[PDB]
C-alpha cells in the first residue's frame, strides 16, 4: 500500500518498456503500485537537430551529454516530483548496490533516475543535481538505462503487494522426479516439513561456503546455522 | 570484424528491444556486429494454457520454471547455434560479473543465455544443459532477462566496430565554463596534452582511493602512477 514513484531521465526512454510492459514488474505498474514517468533530454533542446551531446574540454575519443536538455530534463522531473525525490545517477564510480543497498534505497516514496549515455555527465551537474551515485556492479555499459531498470526492478520487489539472510539460495527442482538419470532428493518427497527445512537450510549454508566464502564473514550465524554448516563442510571433506 | 552472435532463452523475448533497438547495442545489430535471436519456452508447451511454470519439490511458496518447454527450448537454440555455444544461467549463485569476467566472455563467438523467472530452474537442468552460472551483482531480480542484456551490453562494446586499466574514471567538463558559480579546472582549457593527461590519471587515482580504495590493490601502479597518488594523498591530508 506504499506504492513507488519512479522518474527517469532518459535519451531512450522506450527501452524502459521492458519493465513496464512485462512480468512482475509490468503487473506492478497496471495495477499503481509503481508509476515510471520518463522525461527525454532531446525534447529540451532548441536548435534545429535536437543535439544531446557535447565535447569535452581537454579533448579526448568521446562526447559527453550537453549540458542545457539534460539539465532542464532534471529539474522539469523534479518539478514533478515535489519534495523528497532523491535524485541517483547511474555509473561504475557509484556505490555498489547489493541487497542491503537495496531495501535502503526502497525506503524512498519518491527516485529520480538519470541514465547518462557517451562517456557521461558533466562534474558540476553532479555536484548540484545529483544526490546519490550508484553502480550496479564492476562493468562498464554503453548507458545508464539497463542498471536504472536493473535498479527499479530490485526496489520494485519490495513493495507490498508486487510479489506473490545472507546466504546463497539452495537448489530447487520441479517435475520430473527423474531427469537424465538426476533423482530429487527423497527428503524433498518426504512430505517432512521441518527435515525440510534444514535441509534446505543446509544446502544454502554449503552453496554459499563453497561459491561465496567471503559471504559467511558477513553473518553471525545461529547455533543451527553453525550445526548445518559444520556439518556440510564435514561431508564434503 | 569478429561478430557475436548471441542466444537467448526468455518468456518476454520483446524485453530484448530495449538492447536491440534503441543506441550503441541497436547499432551493433544493424550493422550485423551483434546478432541476438530469441526463443520462448511458451512456444514449446503442448497444454491448451501454454503453462510454462511448476510447482517444486518440498513445497515452499514460489513456482519454478516447467521443465520440459524449458528444456526443448534450450536444445533448439543449442541446434542453432552449432558447435561452441557456451550456455550460461544469469542468477545470483553465479559467478560475480566484473570488467575482467566481461572480457573473458567476449572471446565467446557465440553464447546462449537462459533467463531464469519465478523463483529459478531445476537443479538438474543447471547440471545438464549449463556451462557457467553468472551474477550481474548481489541482488536480486524478478526475471534473468535485465542481467542477460546488461551481459550483452558489457560484451557488445568489446566487438571491434561497436563503438566509436583498473581504476575508476577521472571527472569531465563540457561547456559552459561556468556552471553555477562552479568552473572548469583550468588545466582542461590549457591545450597541454601532457599536463591534462597527467592531471586526469591522477584524478582516477585520487577517485579511487577516496571511492573504492581495496580497487587499488588489486593494482601493481607504475612509477608515474605511484607519485601521481602519492601527490593526491598528500594534498587531500
Ligand atoms: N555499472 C553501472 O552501473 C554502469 C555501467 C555503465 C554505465 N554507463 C553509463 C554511460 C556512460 C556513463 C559512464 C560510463 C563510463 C564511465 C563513467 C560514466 C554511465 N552506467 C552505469
Ligand atoms: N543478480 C543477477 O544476476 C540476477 C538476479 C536475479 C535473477 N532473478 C532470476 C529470476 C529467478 C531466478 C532466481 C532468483 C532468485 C534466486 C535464484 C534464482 C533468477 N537473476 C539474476
Amino acid at each position: 500500500g506504499s506504492h513507488m514513484w519512479i522518474g527517469v531521465i532518459s535519451l531512450f526512454p522506450e527501452m524502459f518498456k521492458a519493465i513496464t510492459e512485462f512480468g512482475v514488474t509490468g503487473r506492478a505498474v497496471k495495477h499503481n503500485l509503481l508509476k515510471v514517468e520518463c522525461w527525454n533530454p532531446r525534447d529540451f533542446t532548441f536548435d534545429k537537430h535536437k543535439t544531446v551531446d557535447d565535447r569535452p574540454y581537454g579533448g579526448g575519443p568521446g562526447m559527453l551529454m550537453m549540458v542545457q536538455p539534460l539539465r532542464d530534463a532534471i529539474h522539469t522531473a523534479k518539478a514533478a516530483a515535489g519534495e523528497g525525490a532523491k535524485v541517483i545517477y547511474l555509473s561504475p564510480q557509484g556505490r555498489k548496490l547489493d541487497q542491503g543497498g537495496v531495501t535502503e534505497l526502497a525506503q524512498n516514496q519518491k527516485l529520480i533516475l538519470v541514465c547518462g549515455r557517451y562517456e557521461g555527465i558533466d562534474e558540476r551537474l553532479i555536484q548540484t543535481e545529483i544526490d546519490e551515485e550508484w553502480s550496479i556492479g564492476d562493468y562498464v555499459l554503453t548507458g545508464g538505462e539497463l542498471p536504472a531498470m536493473t535498479l527499479i526492478d530490485a526496489v520494485a520487489r519490495f513493495i507490498p503487494g508486487v510479489l506473490g539472510d545472507g546466504l546463497l539460495d539452495c537448489p530447487h527442482y520441479t517435475r520430473p522426479e527423474v531427469l537424465e538419470g538426476l533423482t530429487v532428493p527423497p527428503v524433498l518427497m518426504s512430505g517432512h516439513h521441518e527435515e525440510i527445512r534444514k535441509w534446505r537450510l543446509k544446502q544454502s549454508l554449503q552453496r554459499t561456503w563453497l561459491r561465496r566464502p567471503e559471504l559467511l564473514e558477513g553473518l553471525a550465524l545461529t547455533d543451527e546455522q553453525r550445526k548445518l554448516l559444520k556439518e556440510a563442510q564435514a561431508e564434503h571433506n
